């Protein structure tokens, strides 16, 4: 419409100048348990902005995300609605961060602002009224329920898609668990940030678990090995690499002798998982490297996005950014580098969400083009 | 369009949060020669916002401002374009004011920011390129030239309209002259703010002079006394009241004995000018109080704006806000109250621009409805 574009603009403007205020206040006016609680909100808001850009790219390149997602052909969500809700959550996040930097009210402590921000973010998603995108949030909530109880539902495309998006937003779950940990060891006036009791691995791999059991259930319904089992083979390796990094870290802590062979085995599993996910992305999730492309030498038969430079840069971008996701996951799950941890993670998490954005535009393209995931017909 | 609504939103958002920053910095972080240089920019930006609201009210109530203004039926300026240019100038004003409150750069003094702000505001209006509303600004500049050389041009409707708008934005000219005065008596490391040599009266009445000589020239072309001479009678009294307030102030300063009779004569001329402008507004500039209105008892035959409550509140609003304009002009022209001056003016200038906004919507309505100013046919 027009009021929606106006609100997109208003929210984007307030957001950009609030970010300027934020940078200036950070330069002038143990910070780690503070930038370890706001990283979740930051990644989520960046993901919603980039999902808006994804919806625009789909709607304009030609691919239809309304038939694929089993969405309703009327009452849709164009990119402006995602931009507006992302900008709203971003304004809320910026305000909470600024109230944490300054201290507007003296009687209220500084630990209530992350609590209040996430309370608002959760209340906006379970608002029982008929307001603030009632149908949209009540679709997303049913989808979240059908995802987090994976083996008991037939896997549509929204299920598989959100499972993978969560497979990229693992830092948000890690930060939720870390904040739940923190607000038991805070001081209303340091067991967390380390593997308390294997919890930093269970919460680290729970999206891999969701997607792995979803693929297994798709196999059970289809009784077709390929690809519902070769695809479980790309999500099981996350379990292996995470648990082996954690075991190697604990053995280095205790000073055992097999720490060297554990490091060798972990680097083997890490490189195997990186190569697995990379070849999968470049072969089945994207359909590239096809045997039938004359002038599209390393692409499909027909392409949807105009400039082949897009594909040619996205390939190498994914090749570089897939080795960063596995490294970030391993480092976050291993308490080995006290200083490089939570800064390499803070630098490699937005890059991971960006990689997931690119993967979204060339997975949905390949889907609409070739019925890669056998979901219809 | 849609990008225009987006930019309107972006500028309005940056503007609202910059105003929040401004209020907070003013509360926490001789200020008078600083809020006496930014009042011009503030009144101008408020006037452009309210002119946007005026254009919307015209375009939606039914009255056409494209035939009246002799504007081009294609390539118009809807209210969004005025909102966007007003928001842009408002962002620039807020940034200059904030750079004055803080001191981002130490080597640059604090007196260059008003200079730079007004340099930008003037360069945006004389930009010789084909960018940033080239046709709009090149119409406005030709109109400003035809206004400020009044007796040598046939008075259209844009001429008479801008002459009156300037007759309401006298504080902007006063502040321009005051800043020109100041930057000769500043210290790059107090004759101003008072009638230097009758200059605070010449600059105070120069819009009244523009409009008075325009009315005289319309009389010369039409040879019709009414109303081109009874209308000069409502702009001549500004000369009288201003010069008599200034003379009474100077005689109180020198301690002469006729200061009491000068005060009596000034209050007589002030009340006569207030009543003159009020009856004129309510009778000819608005067409209200007509002899033919059954159910519209104190209105016209036919009305354009839906709710008669609008007219009924605007009448009393103008009755109250016309006695404030004359008081503000007299006080600004008389150095009698050192403290109440420049605060009563700062409080009564935005109210005056608001009164001019209301007058614009019921003058243009009456114009399109009844051909009040004999400008066409």
């Amino acid at each position: 419409p027009a009021w929606t574009t106006f609100r997109v603009g208003l929210f984007c403007g307030i957001f950009i100048v609030l970010n300027i205020t934020l940078v200036l206040a950070a330069v002038f006016k143990s910070i780690w348990p503070l930038i370890r609680i706001y990283r979740g909100g930051f990644l989520l808001i960046e993901f919603l902005f980039l999902l808006g850009i994804n919806t625009y790219g789909w709607r304009q390149a030609g691919v239809n995300h309304v038939l694929i997602f089993e969405l309703n052909p009327r009452s849709n969500l164009s990119h402006q609605h995602l931009f507006e809700i992302a900008g709203f959550l971003g304004i809320l996040w910026c305000l909470s961060l600024l109230a944490c930097f300054f201290a507007p009210i003296s009687v209220i402590p500084t630990y209530v602002y992350p609590l209040a921000l996430y309370g608002f973010m959760v209340f906006f998603l379970i608002n029982p009224t008929k307001t603030f995108y009632y149908k949209s949030r009540f679709w997303l909530l049913k989808l979240l329920f059908r995802v987090f109880t994976a083996p008991f539902h037939k896997v549509g495309f929204a299920d598989f898609w959100l499972a993978d998006q969560l497979n990229s937003l693992s830092v948000i779950l890690m930060d939720l668990e870390y904040m739940i940990c923190f607000y038991s060891l805070e001081l209303k006036w340091g067991i967390c940030h380390k593997y308390t009791y294997g919890v930093r691995a269970i919460v680290q791999c729970i999206p891999a678990w969701l997607r792995f059991i979803q693929c297994l259930r798709r196999y059970r319904d289809t009784k077709r090995a390929f690809p519902h089992l070769v695809n479980a083979g790309k999500y099981s390796t996350t379990f292996f690499m995470v648990t082996f990094a954690a075991l190697y870290s604990t053995h280095k802590e205790r000073g055992h002798s097999d720490t060297m062979v554990f490091f060798y085995l972990w680097i083997v599993f890490y490189i195997i998982s990186s190569c697995y996910t990379l070849i999968w992305d470049l072969k089945m999730d994207w359909g590239l490297f096809d045997k039938n492309a004359g002038e599209n030498t390393f692409l499909r038969e027909e392409i949807v996005y105009p400039q082949k430079a897009y594909y040619y840069c996205a390939i190498i971008e994914d090749v570089i950014l897939r080795f960063a996701w596995t490294i970030q996951i391993s480092i976050t799950s291993t308490t080995l580098l006290p200083h490089s941890g939570d800064i390499i993670a803070t630098v490699f998490a937005p890059l991971e969400v960006f990689r997931r954005f690119v993967w979204n535009f060339f997975r949905l393209e390949n889907e609409h083009l070739n019925n890669c995931g056998e979901f219809r017909a």
